[PDB]
């Protein structure tokens, strides 16, 4: 036995065709700028792996964002830098402007282009059906691009999506968990926030690909159209799969596990039970109905599949009827 192998349906060999240096980030030599070019203005936030500041480049008086890294292995910093450099200039990808080190503490800091993000509590109540379709399309452009460039984001969620609503501008941020896709590679399943983890992660299927990001995206879409954040609210990684199973149903889950010859943890056998596949109609109510259409539900259904191979690709998703008005306007 052991699990059945898997390959991405698209962009399978994009890294194989690149020079090794493109993806072999362990070999990457970091280009350091001058720390003294930046003065910190104010703290913006703190994350698992960093503290984020607004700063000013005193050479040209530009506003920038500085992410000062907490201690991480040099290869993980190299990976994030290499990915940001490879993706620089791509649609809706955050722009890495510079990389500096404090010469005393030796702490490394990434310097980004400044994006004026719109406060969540003011965005949430104003967003129309059109706005959701528009911003979803913008995220898909970033995902198609990074996938086409041989990179999985692996941490798609609202915290990692900046919107400057005034400028109708979106950026996908926090490439610290992203990885290069190589056919045959077994990845770490301990990635992404619980609520956004794909079934492949939860059942410990390591040979995953770009399609992980499409599950995460579907989770985001569900939370936005149904006004339920998070959508799949698990207590832990095990219960997370139970919450998914109560919606997608257990029949399809067991079909997926059979197809890939996945060995399910003994714990899971007790708690999965038997669940019907639910209709999306049970999440619709008077408050959210203006966001919910046949198109939205058809699209959502085609993202949220157990079987990573059957999810829409980014480029397929962009062709879905949910986006016809957006595509016409652009
Ligand atoms: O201040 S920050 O540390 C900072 C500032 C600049 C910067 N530049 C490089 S890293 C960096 C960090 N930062 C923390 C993350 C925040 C995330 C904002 N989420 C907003 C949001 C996104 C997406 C949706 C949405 C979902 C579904 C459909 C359509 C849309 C929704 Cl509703 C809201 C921004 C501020
Ligand atoms: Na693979």
């Amino acid at each position: 036995s052991g699990p059945v192998p898997s390959r991405a349906r698209v962009y399978t060999d994009v890294n194989t065709h690149r020079p090794r240096e493109y993806w072999d980030y362990e070999s990457h030599v970091v280009e350091w700028g001058n720390q003294d070019d930046y003065q910190l203005v104010r703290k913006l936030g703190r994350g698992k792996y960093s503290e984020v500041f607004e700063a000013i480049n005193i050479t040209n008086n530009e506003k920038v964002v500085v992410k000062i890294l907490k201690p991480v292995k040099k290869k993980k910093i190299k990976r994030e830098i290499k990915i940001l450099e490879n993706l620089r200039g791509g649609p809706n990808i955050i722009t890495l402007a510079d990389i500096v080190k404090d010469p005393v503490s030796r702490t490394p800091a990434l310097v980004f282009e400044h994006v004026n993000n719109t406060d969540f509590k003011q965005l949430y109540q104003t967003l129309t059906d059109y706005d959701i379709r528009f911003y979803m399309y913008e995220i898909l452009k970033a995902l198609d691009y990074c996938h086409s460039m041989g990179i999985m984001h692996r941490d798609v969620k609202p915290h990692n999506v900046m919107i400057d609503h005034e400028h109708r501008k979106l950026r996908l941020i926090d490439w610290g968990l992203a990885e290069f896709y190589h056919p045959g590679q077994e990845y770490n399943v301990r990635v992404a926030s619980r609520y956004f983890k794909g079934p492949e992660l939860l059942v410990d299927y390591q040979m995953y690909d770009y399609s992980l990001d499409m599950w995460s995206l579907g989770c985001m879409l569900a939370s936005m159209i149904f006004r339920k954040e998070p959508f799949f609210h698990g207590h832990d990684n095990y219960d997370q799969l139970v919450r998914i199973a109560k919606v997608l149903g257990t029949e399809d889950l067991y079909d997926y596990i059979d197809k890939y010859n996945i060995e399910l943890d003994p714990r899971f056998n007790d708690i999965l039970g038997r669940h019907s596949r639910k209709r999306w109609e049970r999440f619709v109510h008077s408050e959210n109905q203006h966001l919910v259409s046949p198109e939205a539900l058809d699209f959502l259904d085609k993202l949220l599949r157990y079987d990573h191979q059957s999810r829409l690709t980014a480029r397929e998703a962009m062709e879905h009827p949910y986006f016809y008005t957006v595509v016409k306007d652009q």
